[PDB]
């Protein structure tokens, strides 16, 4: 199929997918947009939000709804019924902690102060739970890559760049983060993308 | 399998995993905590909330997640692929707009305030969107139930506590929740289920 991704200039909610693509050599079109042309496009959508993939002409919505799409009867998803269970909390446990974000507040102070709270506040304890959680395993989920340790590599990049010494505590996280980067399709990818903050 | 799951006496976040549960004919330990219990339970927890689902003894977490583990190949998921996308999407739409409510607010004057203006200006925007994305069609997605139809309507009857005009305006949507709570096995639920305000 013909696919094309519709997002802001940045890794955002869009990257769950773009790594995707990345790890199964599928290509389409990563169509960014400025903020100034957002208004227009957001008018046109049936949700009014982004990312949407184009495939074929269908519009489809929801970056893990779109990613839980790709990854389905793919060597991405869990290896049995209840890996796929735990693939999807793992992912909406990650997901419960950005949403928490304020990304659209437009008072700046506002904005930095929630985003210090979080940080300060709530990060370290997820740090603590997925750590925990990871144990001796090698992967979060079973015995190979899924794409919660994509989505775990991708969260933590961002945490990372508003609080550095999150990891510190943690070696077990570093070294999921580095195995996922390591891989040579997600390397490829992490070494061609147009740099962003976020 | 053996299957508890434990949560408030509440419908909440758990109510999906329940009707799911009653739509699949699937028995199941309704299991609802206290307060008083939920310190010791929780400390048991990897990730410190509920709800959870226990199958034959092992611990599952994330309410959606458990949802989306209890439909796989059944009608409930979607058909096909590209139809779950669209079910997961509807599903991952409506508890975006679930997770802006102050829902732990203790202070009574910020929660009615913060409420008021989610249901004045958010609410009657995404109902629109529903209700434009749901057309004259008998379903959200297809032309059977899935579980998305059941969380619009789980959603919407929380809502309906404190709104009880909301959908007022939009008989499509009303609609759509009495088809939802007139299949048996839900009508069955409904009549028996622990009466909560939540
Ligand atoms: N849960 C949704 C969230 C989508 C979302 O809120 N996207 C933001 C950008 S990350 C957006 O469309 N913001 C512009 C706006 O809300 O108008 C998803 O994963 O796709
Ligand atoms: N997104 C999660 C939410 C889990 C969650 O926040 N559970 C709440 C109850 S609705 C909880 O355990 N809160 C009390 C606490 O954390 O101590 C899900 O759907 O399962
Ligand atoms: C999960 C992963 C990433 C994100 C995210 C959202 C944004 C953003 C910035 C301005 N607008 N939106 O940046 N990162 C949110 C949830
Ligand atoms: C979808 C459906 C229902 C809910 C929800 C969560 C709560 C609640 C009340 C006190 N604490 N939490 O009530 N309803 C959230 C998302």
């Amino acid at each position: 199929p013909n696919y094309k991704l519709t997002y802001f200039n940045m890794r955002g909610r869009a990257e769950i997918i773009r790594y995707i693509f990345a790890y199964l050599d599928i290509q389409y079109e990563d169509h960014r947009i400025e903020q100034a042309d957002w208004p227009e496009i957001k008018s046109t959508l049936p949700f009014g939000k982004i990312p949407i993939l184009e495939v074929d002409g269908l519009t489809l919505h929801q970056s893990l709804a779109i990613a839980r799409y790709l990854t389905k009867n793919t060597d991405l998803a869990g290896n049995t019924e209840m890996e796929q269970c735990h693939v999807d909390a793992i992912v909406d446990t990650l997901d419960d902690f950005m949403s928490c974000f304020p990304w659209a507040e437009k008072k700046q102070d506002v904005k930095e102060q929630m985003f210090n709270e979080l940080l300060t506040y709530n990060a370290p304890h997820l740090m603590q739970d997925l750590d925990t959680y990871l144990g001796g395993r090698e992967w979060l989920i079973g015995n190979s890559v899924t794409w919660a340790d994509f989505y775990w590599e991708i969260c933590s990049t961002t945490l990372l760049v508003f609080k550095p010494d999150l990891l510190d505590n943690h070696p077990r996280l570093v070294t999921l983060r580095k195995k996922v980067q390591a891989i040579p399709a997600v390397a490829n990818w992490i070494k061609r993308r147009p740099q962003t903050k976020l």
